[PDB]
């Protein structure tokens, strides 16, 4: 955005100088008629009229011109019109802590026209994430993800019908791709858990839902909480190693379920008071184990439902 | 693209003097002929006549002038008229998972003509790619390829030709060059499963 102003005064100073010159010949016709109380008369004419004119002529001239300019301009480059400052905050609902968090986000504008994909640089990065915080701590401010480049020297770009796009729609969705982050392990020597910046999580996580059953609930106040348990793989000579996994064990180990008179209970509520709901595959394989206890109500029978690796098991409040 | 107006208020003064001087000689001819009852008569005549004049003027002037331009610029380089910005997504048909992926790709324009070659940057690395999986999962919006850099600091460019004959012809191919990728490996003594970083797919 320019603007400019301008003065001028100008001062303009003009001497001129005329001759002229001018034959003009002229023929004059005259005729008449005169008459009296006895006396008539007439009369004819010509006139020879030759003219000469000469003319000098000077002229002086000031001529102050004052001028006044404005001006104003806007400049604009339709690749890179505007650029993208996303305040934002990482969340660790799981149960272990990660270490140097680098979310690779993902900018996507209207349906699923992604902007940008940004793996978070130092700036970004998270020390700790313990579950169940916030990074910055909620009391703090978001932190800014301004930059593509590895060392957070260019700006998120953003071309111009994206522009145009974006404040007409206001349609700019945040996508998380995947994670980075270490595990910090236990050192028996000395005691001090440590950080390996060479292991991370993306190693550990696919061997963990690959061999656990999960089980989403959330009577806890309507927030939905996952928790994963060990689940015999039968196809796999090493997860039959571990030990059998009754879906009434998992939710009393898993999510603080307890028999204080003989029943399954949440707290103070009653385990019925909750409904299952499967993905199709776990909604087979229960299908199967009701079928071979010859039971129809599964609820008398949590104690006899055997988990398996890769079940799905939603728990919700039947309420709602 | 560039815009510009402009206001002009304009202010004029102008004084004028001006002198003249003429010298006019003229020459008069005259005949008549005269008739009555009884009576003619005739006359001739010559007209002797000279004239000197002397003329002064002045003059002042006002002028206003106001003047109001609009203006319009449209700049271009005929190197770098375009930017690439190719939405992608990752599968893995096989069986086993590949980490941190980062595929070469190679974009090409028309039959043949490569525009760019790209291997994966940091922003375009995916951690774990497992056997029939999709990063980003397919749910997820597709990642974003926009740099040539090491540092993912300049654009992909496409040049004025290319460029018209992508918004006449439309069409741009994704090859998939080659993959790299890290084996993650089953350690024996305490049972993780540890990514080599070393050691990759290229080889096996």
């Amino acid at each position: 955005q320019s603007t400019q102003n301008t003065d001028s005064q100008t001062r303009t100073i003009s001497k001129n100088t005329s001759t002229s010159r001018t034959h003009t010949s002229e023929v004059h016709g005259n005729a008449e008629v005169h008459a009296s109380f006895f006396d008539i008369g007439g009369s004819v004419s010509a006139g020879f009229s030759n003219s000469n004119s000469s003319t000098v002529a000077i002229d002086h001239s000031l001529s102050l011109a004052g001028e006044r300019t404005w001006a104003e301009t806007m400049g604009l480059n339709t690749a890179d019109t505007a650029r993208l400052n996303a305040n934002i905050r990482y969340v660790n609902t799981g149960t272990a802590p990660i270490y140097n968090v680098l979310p690779t986000t993902s900018l996507v504008l209207g349906k699923n026209q992604t902007l940008a994909t940004i793996k978070a640089k130092e700036n970004q990065l998270s020390q700790i994430l313990a579950p169940n915080n916030y990074y910055p701590s909620k009391n703090l401010a978001p932190i800014a993800l301004n930059a593509q480049d590895d060392f957070s020297s260019t700006p998120i770009t953003m071309n111009y019908n994206q522009f145009l796009e974006l404040e007409k729609t206001k349609q700019l969705r945040l996508d998380t791709d995947q994670v980075y982050g270490n595990i910090a392990t236990y050192n028996f020597e000395n005691g001090r858990v440590r950080v390996d910046t060479g292991s991370n999580w993306s190693e550990v996580l696919p061997q963990i839902q690959e061999t656990t059953a999960r089980i989403i609930f959330n009577g806890k106040d309507l927030n939905l909480v996952e928790r994963r348990i060990a689940a015999v793989n039968p196809s796999d000579p090493l997860e039959t190693t571990k030990p059998d996994m009754t879906l009434k064990e998992a939710l009393k180990i898993a999510f603080g379920f307890n028999e204080p008179n003989g029943n399954l209970q949440y707290q103070g509520k009653d385990i019925t008071e909750f409904d299952f709901n499967f993905d199709q595959q776990t909604s087979q394989n229960i299908k199967n184990q009701l079928a071979e206890l010859n039971a129809t109500n599964i609820y008398t029978v949590l104690d006899k439902i055997k988990l398996n690796a890769k079940m799905n098991i939603l728990i919700r409040d039947k309420r709602f």
